[PDB]
DNA sequence: CAACTGAAACCGAGAAAGC
DNA sequence: GCTTTCTCGGTTTCAGTTG
């Protein structure tokens, strides 16, 4: 019934987002950008891409008819990786202080 | 079933601020429902109609078991939703007001 | 309250339980 | 034969913080 695993699995392997990558040869462990809209460089076009896939997936928002909300996808799969005991953070890894600030995650077989 | 005439006796009652009958056939009824705080659900209204389903079915013995609001809250929408006695008006509910409340209409 | 956050409350739906 | 409850996998809100 889950979707999320196999789901963002994919969206790694598509390469159609640029800061989201495997880190080894595994495919256990992968970086995922995570910038603060708002900032200097924020893209977005490009940061906002994965969050927006996700709401557009789920079926949460519908171009053309529902209202943009950027914060608000983000949130969404934040929260998901959160809960889902699919995906643990490598807090000691992640990079949220620096100019391409990303966080990392390992996937639970 | 049991919920349907439990209902009606606690809309009847008038225990429950804001579970109040909308028109005078007694067929569409009004429950407040409000998202709880952090650990305060005082703020919702009808928080005691959530315990009383609870210990009426006994799945809440005082003094016994955890007191556990949030999940008496969904025992009774999950018993609303799947109840044929009970039918939501989505088009007459408010869930977006200060005191929010949803509406349903009673099946013969 | 602009964007962001963890924790918690929230949700629908089907499997399971119950009478 | 029918009526609620448990399980699940995320989603949204709370009450604050700038993660």
């Amino acid at each position: 019934n889950g979707k999320l695993r196999q789901w963002l699995i994919d969206q790694i392997d598509s390469g159609k987002y640029p800061g989201l990558v495997w880190e080894n040869e595994e495919k256990s462990i992968f970086r995922i950008p995570w910038k603060h809209a708002g900032r200097q460089d924020y893209n977005r076009e490009e940061d906002a891409a994965l969050f927006k896939a996700w709401a557009l997936f789920k079926g949460k928002f519908r171009e053309g008819i529902d209202k943009p909300d950027p914060p608000t996808w983000k949130t969404r799969l934040r929260c998901a990786l959160n809960k889902s005991n699919d995906f643990e953070e490598l807090v000691e890894r992640s990079q949220l202080d620096i100019s391409d600030p990303y966080k990392v995650y390992r996937i639970v077989p």
